[PDB]
RNA sequence: CGAAGCCCUCACGGGCAAUGUGGUGUCAGGGCUACCUCUCAUCAGCCGACCGUCUCGACGAAGUCUCUUGGAACAGAGCGU
């Protein structure tokens, strides 16, 4: 798909950007965990942004995140490193999956970043 | 529902696990909502016995009487337990 630059990947993992503000929103309020829960939020538009790891396995769990993000109209970003977005949510283990329903606090950098993607 | 979970270790500590441990649930059910009733089931844990098929072992009654045959009576006939 689109290629992220390792600059955007900083700022918000949930947003097009890479994780940073994404740690915010857990401390502030709202997030998701894995693919399963994250998928639900898109379904019932709750998440502003959700992220996806680039690596992925052949998991193809994250296979229908796009198209089923772009219907709902939920912007979602690519991060590199499943671990990277795994760590921002408080998770010892990495997760290919996504997030931020509410985007507390960073209703700011988040959404600014979304603009960067799909500029 | 979403880490509330599991394994190893006395512990310390380590490992697994959101690519989902665990809870719920599985064609009579459950959940959620609004009520009625009640818990007596289930599940976790505590304490914690009585009595008593297979094999082995102990103790254990009453003739070693007569005659005949015989190498030998455990035989025949007689008497008795």
């Amino acid at each position: 798909a689109a290629e992220k630059k390792e600059r955007l990947t900083k700022e918000a993992a949930a947003v097009a950007e890479g994780k940073s503000k994404q740690d915010a929103s857990p401390k502030p309020y709202a997030v998701k965990y894995g693919l399963n829960h994250v998928v639900a939020l898109i379904e019932n538009k709750k998440a502003k942004l959700v992220l996806i790891a680039n690596d992925v396995d052949p998991i193809e769990l994250v296979v229908f995140l796009p198209a089923l993000c772009k219907k709902m109209g939920v912007p979602y970003a690519i991060v590199k490193g499943k671990a990277r977005l795994g760590t921002l949510v408080n998770q010892k283990t990495s997760a290919v999956a996504a997030l931020t329903e509410v985007r507390a606090e960073d209703e700011a950098a988040l959404a600014k970043l979304v603009s960067t993607i799909d500029a």
